[PDB]
RNA sequence: GGCCUUGUACACACCGCCCGUCACACCAUGGGAGUUUGUUGCACCAGAAGUAGCUAGCCUAACUGCAAAGAGGGCGGUUAC
């Protein structure tokens, strides 16, 4: 709430009301809507959350994964309608908010310990 | 000019035989700044399926228990090769 009240009021009418709770270090599956011509489908993007920005309507989160030996990161905009659904598959145990150090690790070294209730 | 003997790689028989460089044509081959293929010795990194060990997170038909739940099993995690 660092913006003017009118801007806050305009942003508040667009907020999603069903996002789950998730934190950096988790692994999530994001369903993205893909539109080809008139063909609508859902595509899954599964990976580790390495960064999360909490800014209301301007909230975002970064997901990193390995695809056919190539690392790929996508910075999803949380409240965009393109993100159909977010599932939390596993909860991780980390010590910091941003996990950019995972970019320099591979395979076993990049494993994240599971957070145990 | 004639006879005997001797040496010879000459026998078309010394107008013999025959050697090497240079020039010409062909053939195989050695060396050579480098270029490139296969294979291999170490040293390290990464590492699947699989097997062996340890775990206690989760889930559970046959057994035990009046039942609560145990035993056993499975998934997961993890170490070695």
């Amino acid at each position: 709430s660092g913006k003017h009240p009118l801007v806050q009021a305009i942003e508040n009418s667009q907020l999603k009301t069903d996002l789950p709770e998730f934190a950096p270090g988790d692994t999530v599956v994001v369903q993205v809507k893909v539109k080809e011509g008139d063909r609508e489908r859902l595509q899954a993007f599964e990976g580790v959350v390495i960064a999360k920005k909490n800014r209301g309507l301007n909230s975002a989160f970064t997901v990193r994964k390995i695809s056919s030996g190539v690392g790929v990161e996508r910075v999803f905009q949380t409240h965009s309608p393109v993100v159909a659904k977010i599932e939390v598959k596993r909860r991780g145990d980390v010590r910091r908010a941003k996990l950019y150090y995972l970019r320099d690790l591979s395979g076993k070294a990049a494993r994240i310990r599971e957070k145990l209730p």
